[PDB]
Formats: C-alpha cells, sequence, structure tokens
C-alpha cells in the first residue's frame, strides 16, 4: 500500500498514442450517431420477419392478384434460417421463432409461393412445439404471444396445415388468451388508446374496424406496429394506414421492424448508455442535441417510445424524466400520474414491465424536496422488483442468458447517491453488451445503442484516466513522504484514501491540481482532527488555537515541539492552496481561506472544550458545531477554487458555499456528519467516546429510545440529501464542473458511510474500492 504499491505501477495507457486512439473512436462514434441525432437515419432497428409477413399480406391496391409490396415477399423467401425458422440468427427465442415462422409460412401460402420454405417452416414449428414439455419450457414471450399465437394457429388450422393443434401447450395458450381478453374494456378500445392497439392482428374477431380509426396514431399507424396497421388496412382500406406502411418501406427497403419509429426511446437509450459507460464527456454536443429533441416532445401526458404514440410508455417516460433532470432540464415528477389509478403497469410483456420499473426506480432517486410522488414511486418499484425476482419468468433461459436477476439485484442494492462514479462506469463496461437483443413483437436490436465501438471506447477511456491517476498517486505519495506529516505517529497515514475521495468522482485529466491540493489538505486535516479530538491536551490546544488566530510563524516558539511542526505544515499548505486559487481565480483569496480555516479550527476547539468538560451538547449545538468543524467545507473549497478553467466570482461561490445556508458545502457537511454518526456511533459509544448526534438527541429527549433517536437522525439526513440533489442539478450560472465536483465528493463520502448500523466503517471495503477504482485496469 501507500508509496511502495503505487510506485510499482507502470501503466502503458499513459502514452499519448492511447488517447489519440480514443480520439479516433470518439470521431467514429460521432459519425455513427449523426444520422440518429441530426439526420434522418433515426430509428435504426433490425428486421421483423413477423411484421414483414403481415405487410406482405396486403393485396395490390390496383386489384391485381399480387402483393402491394412484393419486395417483402422476396425478402421473406431469401431470409429463412437454416433450421426453417425466420428470426435473428444470433439469438434463439422459441416464441419469437414460432410467431415469425408461422406468420411467414401463412403469407407465402397466401401468394402460392415458396413451397420449400413453407415445408421447412412447418417442420420447424411442429418439431419445436413438440419439444415443449411444460410451462417452464416455453421461455420468454414476445409481446402478446399468448393472444396472437392461438389466433394465427387457428388460421393455419383452417387451411389444414400439418401442425400439432391438440398439444396441451396449445390448449394452455388459448386458456391464457381468454385470461388476457377477460380484463379487456372492449367499448373503450375505440375511445381510449391502449397497448392492445399494438396487436390488433391477433384480435380480429373482436375489433369493429369501422370504429377503430378513432385511436389511430397521427402517422396512420396503430401504436407504431406495421403488422397491426397492415391488418387494419386490409379490413378498411384506410389511406393513412397505407401511408404509414409506405413510409416504413421507403425507410427500410424490403422489410419492416416491429416498432416504428422509436425516435424517443432510441435517443434516450443512446444517452443512457454513453453516460453509464462513463464516456459522456466526449459527446456533450450529441447528448444535448438528443435530449433537446426529447425535451421538445416532452409533455404533461408523458412520452411513448415513438413521438407519435397516442399513449405514454412508462419505460420511455421514466427514462426520459431521469436523463432530462440529470442534464438540468426542468421536468416534473407529476408526469408519473399518467401511470396511476384510483400505480399499475402490471400489464404487458415481462421484459418491458421490468424495464419500466427499473427505470421508475432509478428515476425516483432523483427526488427534489417535497416531491412525494417519487417517494411513492420508489416504494412501489422496489416492491415490484423484489416480487419480480421471485417470478419464474425471471429465470427463463432468455433472461438467464442476459443475467436479468443479477441486474435487478444490483439495481436494488445500488443507491445513486451512495455510488462511486468511476467504479460504476468500470462495472458497466463489464456488463454492457454490444450485441444486446431486446424483445417486443419480435426480438430486435438497436445498433446505435448496442455496438462494439461504445464498449471499445469505454474500456480504453477508463484505462487511460486510471493510468493518469496512477501517475498522480506517485506524486501524492512522494509529496506525502517528504511533507513531514508522517512524523505525526498518533495519526494514520491515508494519502491514497483521500486521493480516492476526490479522484473517484472528479476524474478529468485537466483537474490534476484540484485533486492534488484536495489530497494535501485532507492529509493535513486528519492530523488536525486526531490532534484536537484525541492527542492534544486542552491547554496545548488552547495554545495551538491562539496561533491559528495570529497567522504568525514566529509566534510558534510558544508551542510544544510537535505543534511547532504541525503549525508550519498547516501554514504552508494553507498558503499554497491560496496562491493556486488566486492564480486560477484572478482575485484575492488568502483572507477568505484564512477565515475559513479559523472558523473550522475554532470549531474543533469548541468541541475540545466540550470533551474536556465532559459536556454533552444539545442536538442543535452538536449539529451547529459539526457543520463547521467536521472539515468538509474548507476541504471542498480547497479543491473547487482551483479547477482548471472554472471561474468562481464571490457571487457565484456564495451560491454553493455560505455558512449558515443550505447550499452545497453546508449540506455536504451536514450529511457527512450525520451519515458518519449513523455508521459509527455504536463503536464510539462502546469505546466511551464523546456523544454523537444520537446521544445528544437522547439527552434532549430522556424518555425516547436509542431506536427513535436513530430514526430522527435519518429524518434529518433524508431531506438534506434531496436538497443536495436539487442544489446540484438546479439551473444557474455557477460553472457546472464546480457543482459536480462538490456533489461527487459528497457521493463518494456517502458510499463510505452507507448502511449505517452504527458498528463503524469497513476499512476492507474502502481498500477494495480503491483497488477497483485506481489500481486494477480493465482487460481490453
Ligand atoms: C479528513 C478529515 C478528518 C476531515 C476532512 C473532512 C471529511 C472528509 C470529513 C468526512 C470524514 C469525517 C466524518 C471525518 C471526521 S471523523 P470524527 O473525528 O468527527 O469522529
Ligand atoms: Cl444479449
Ligand atoms: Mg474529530
Ligand atoms: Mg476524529
Ligand atoms: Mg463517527
Amino acid at each position: 500500500w501507500g508509496y511502495d504499491l503505487v510506485h510499482s505501477l507502470k501503466s502503458p495507457y499513459i502514452d499519448s498514442s492511447y488517447r489519440e486512439r480514443a480520439e479516433v473512436l470518439v470521431s467514429e462514434i460521432k459519425a455513427m450517431l449523426n444520422p440518429a441525432i441530426t439526420g434522418d437515419g433515426e430509428s435504426m432497428i433490425t428486421p421483423s420477419a413477423y411484421d414483414t409477413a403481415w405487410v406482405a399480406r396486403v393485396p395490390a391496391i390496383d386489384g391485381s392478384a399480387r402483393p402491394q409490396f412484393p419486395q417483402t415477399v422476396d425478402w421473406i423467401l431469401k431470409n429463412q434460417l437454416k433450421d426453417g425458422s425466420w428470426g435473428i440468427q444470433s439469438h434463439f427465442l422459441l416464441s419469437d421463432r414460432l410467431l415469425a415462422t408461422l406468420s411467414c409460412v401463412l403469407v407465402l401460402l397466401k401468394w402460392n409461393v415458396g413451397d420449400l420454405q413453407v415445408e421447412q417452416g412447418i417442420e420447424f414449428i411442429k418439431s419445436n412445439l413438440e419439444l415443449v414439455k411444460d410451462e417452464t419450457d416455453q421461455d420468454s414471450l414476445v409481446t402478446d404471444f399468448e393472444i396472437i399465437f392461438p389466433s394465427l394457429l387457428r388460421e393455419a388450422q383452417s387451411l389444414r396445415l400439418g401442425l400439432p393443434y391438440d398439444l396441451p401447450y396449445i390448449h394452455l395458450l388459448q386458456t391464457k388468451r381468454q385470461e388476457r381478453l377477460a380484463k379487456l374494456s372492449r367499448e373503450e378500445i375505440y375511445a381510449v388508446p391502449s397497448p392492445l392497439l399494438y396487436s390488433l392482428e391477433g384480435i380480429q374477431d373482436i375489433v369493429e374496424w369501422e370504429r377503430i380509426m378513432e385511436v389511430q396514431s397521427q402517422d396512420g399507424s396503430f401504436l407504431s406496429s406495421p403488422a397491426s396497421t397492415a391488418c387494419v388496412f386490409m379490413h378498411t382500406g384506410d389511406a393513412k394506414c397505407l401511408e404509414f406502411l409506405n413510409s416504413v418501406m421507403i425507410k427500410f427497403g424490403n422489410f419492416v421492424p416491429c416498432l416504428y419509429p422509436v425516435d424517443l426511446l432510441e435517443r434516450l437509450l443512446i444517452v443512457d448508455n454513453i453516460v453509464r459507460l462513463g464516456i459522456y464527456r466526449h459527446f456533450e454536443k450529441e447528448i444535448k442535441e438528443a435530449l433537446d429533441y426529447v425535451y421538445r416532445h416532452w409533455n404533461e401526458r408523458g412520452i411513448g417510445w415513438g413521438r407519435l404514440n397516442p399513449i405514454a410508455d412508462l419505460e420511455t417516460t421514466a427514462l426520459g424524466f431521469r436523463l432530462l433532470r440529470l442534464h438540468r432540464y426542468n421536468v416534473s415528477p407529476a408526469i408519473f400520474d399518467n401511470f396511476k389509478d384510483a400505480f399499475i403497469c402490471s400489464t404487458g410483456q415481462f421484459n418491458k414491465d421490468v424495464a419500466s420499473m427499473l427505470n421508475l426506480y432509478r428515476a425516483s432517486q432523483l427526488a427534489f424536496p417535497g416531491e412525494n410522488i417519487l417517494d411513492e414511486a420508489k416504494s412501489f418499484a422496489t416492491k415490484y422488483l423484489r416480487e419480480a425476482l421471485e417470478k419464474s419468468e425471471t429465470s427463463s433461459a432468455w433472461n438467464n442468458k442476459q443475467n436479468l436477476s443479477q441486474e435487478i439485484k444490483y439495481a436494488l442494492k445500488t443507491s445513486w447517491h451512495a455510488s462511486v462514479p468511476r467504479v460504476e462506469a468500470k462495472r458497466y463496461c463489464q456488463v454492457y453488451r454490444p450485441d444486446y437483443a431486446r424483445i417486443a413483437k419480435c426480438v430486435y436490436k438497436l445498433p446505435y445503442v448496442n455496438n462494439e465501438k461504445f464498449l471499445e471506447l469505454g474500456k480504453l477511456d477508463f484505462n487511460i484516466i486510471q493510468s493518469i491517476h496512477q501517475e498522480e498517486m506517485k506524486n501524492v505519495t512522494s509529496w506525502f513522504r517528504d511533507s513531514g506529516l508522517p512524523l505525526f505517529t498518533f495519526a494514520r497515514e491515508r494519502p491514497l484514501e483521500f486521493y480516492f475521495l476526490v479522484a473517484a468522482g472528479t476524474y478529468e485529466p485537466q483537474y490534476a491540481k484540484c485533486r492534488f491540493l484536495f489530497t494535501k489538505v485532507a492529509c493535513l486535516q486528519t492530523v488536525l482532527d486526531d490532534m484536537y479530538d484525541t492527542y492534544g491536551t486542552l491547554d496545548e490546544l488552547k495554545l495551538f488555537t491562539e496561533a491559528v488566530r495570529r497567522w504568525d510563524l514566529s509566534f510558534t516558539e510558544n508551542l510544544p515541539d510537535y505543534m511547532k511542526l504541525c503549525y508550519q505544515i498547516y501554514y504552508d499548505i494553507v498558503h499554497e492552496v491560496a496562491w493556486e486559487a488566486e492564480k486560477e481565480q484572478g482575485r484575492e483569496l488568502v483572507s477568505f481561506f484564512r477565515k475559513g480555516w479559523e472558523d473550522y479550527l475554532l470549531g474543533y476547539y469548541e468541541e475540545a472544550e466540550w470533551l474536556a468538560a465532559e459536556y454533552v451538547p444539545t442536538l442543535d449545538e452538536y449539529i451547529k458545531n459539526g457543520i463547521t468543524s467536521i472539515g468538509q467545507r474548507i476541504l471542498l473549497l480547497s479543491g473547487v477554487l482551483i479547477m482548471d478553467g472554472q471561474l468562481l466570482s464571490q457571487e457565484a461561490l456564495e451560491k454553493v458555499d455560505y455558512p449558515g445556508r443550505r447550499v452545497l458545502t453546508e449540506l455536504n457537511s451536514l450529511i457527512s456528519r450525520l451519515a458518519d454518526d449513523t455508521k459509527t456511533y455504536k463503536a464510539e459509544k462502546a469505546r466511551g467516546e464523546l456523544a454523537s448526534s444520537i446521544e445528544c438527541y437522547m439527552k434532549d429527549h430522556p424518555e425516547c429510545t436509542e431506536e427513535e433517536a436513530l430514526d430522527h437522525i435519518y429524518s434529518i439526513l433524508e431531506p438534506a440529501v434531496k436538497e443536495l440533489t436539487r442544489e446540484f442539478l438546479k439551473p444557474d450560472d455557477v460553472p457546472f464542473a464546480c457543482k459536480k465536483m462538490l456533489f461527487e465528493e459528497t457521493r463518494v463520502t456517502m458510499v463510505i458511510f452507507k448502511d449505517g448500523d452504527g458498528f463503524g466503517v469497513s476499512k476492507l471495503e474502502v481498500k477494495d474500492h480503491i483497488k477497483e477504482c485506481l489500481i486494477e485496469p480493465l482487460p481490453l
């Protein structure tokens, strides 16, 4: 550990060639995304054999005995898989292959072509249907499979195709179809747009086609589904339906996908993945263009995956809310009322429902003060997700191959606030799949979202940043060794821990100086802390505190030897920080820093007097002192004022730093003090340490229990965390990098104190985070 471990690191990723390579990847990615963000190549989605076969059914509008879109028939004839099914070869999903193959077989028969393909398709369907022994064999179901497949299979039955209609699994599916159809409000089909519009081709006996146009989308589609629209067209001759089908053929050539457009969901998925891979800083322009488009279509009624959907989609809407808010757009959690009653979202195909609830769960964590609906959403999504873990569908072959249960479990144990940013990006680089397949009417892929380039850049960029930090850690530990701080043997040496506290969140190459000075100050502070609350005597501390007031090196002749040294190092670090800040800021700051240091250490001295008198403060007193004395404020200031290119006027600084006000530095200090207390008060109580916030409350409330006391501390912490979030994301003219630096340091602090049982901080978990974040690179 420390000096020896760090100087043994020799990362190759430091060489300029790696960053130059990463820049080529950045340019390639910009070029790849351009059609989706700026051009007309939006909605890049794979073919749906199933939908293509429905479009192929449409007879020529000139009345001739041939398809209106003969290129789709040609496509189908040419794209059968080796096993006789139609679908995407990379991924096998039984329900997808069954539905698509039966769909294709039937249209080839309609046009009396493809005898061989039909023969091979029928064999696939028969042979695979006979492999199903029980329900656990069926695997994940494509959208509305239970409704559509029995309908499509009855069409085959009327043609007397050689299929096993009498299998128990087939009877079960009809049973499931009835179950679904029974909850249907049929009269309302025509008045209130619903998810079933996506699959009208499966409920043809139910729909009065003469009334269904009322819920048609503006582009002529039925909930963006080519199959569903083709069906309505063949029943009605509706011009707008035909226009939709034409527009999709024009866009894709000789096939159609199972959803179109997916303009909103695709843009959001692109941004989500770029952000989670930790590569967002390279694509500010593209993220802004993408989110601006989404925001244009954002409305009080929510959004669908496609901007023309006549009903909102929770998945897209929850994702949109989170990414928009995170990027400082103004959105209200009131949009979630669109998914309530008397919360529902228990209808639809399983993967979509789970995705919607994962997204709702993550969105709920971005709550601002007073947003009760998000607390409700959090509770609801949590319960949903825990139940989903117990459902057999979650353990289907399809879901297991994608590690769904692992993903759900990870989401539930992960608090957005209590996250290490660099670590989350590293971890996502290890989970992201370039060939990820999604499910709707058929299995599909979105290559703008899931591709090799994203991952290539993710892993490389992570490794480069890490190697840069490793060189910085050599500088840190080298400075530390010669700094004099190791001479204070009453204090633990933790230079890497403090470097991690800042570098795990504020990682960009240009902020080397910020990280360096922040680490120096934190190293000094741990000594000052041990000195005031443990090692020093009150009379010694009174002397040190007077020296603090005087700012005079000559005055230290009066101090004990160890304090003479401590004062010298303190004085040097304070003024090095101040010089750097004045350089970056172009205005005087020595006086402001000095006042900050005095208030902080006078805070320690007040606490030292309490300890000496065995005084237990009121909770109000303890928190007041703690906000000032815990040390986060002066430490944060020591970093935030020396960020390359980040100008903070007094006016701007006061927006994020203002003792006595609920601004970023104040909230961080409050949260740090109380989170620490919740994590540590029990070990400290046992050791006989001076009272914490818990103990102070109990003195204030003699009859209250320890349990009530701890609950009260959390009742202070939780509101404070929401305010922190709002202060961070709030639109203003404070350089965002500065606000982010403050917020991210708070987030890493919260990681250290997460899950406060009172026992103490896990020193081993800290080491593991440092190892993961700063020591071990990603294999390429
Ligand atoms: Cl996959
Ligand atoms: Mg202390
Ligand atoms: Mg201490
Ligand atoms: Mg503590």
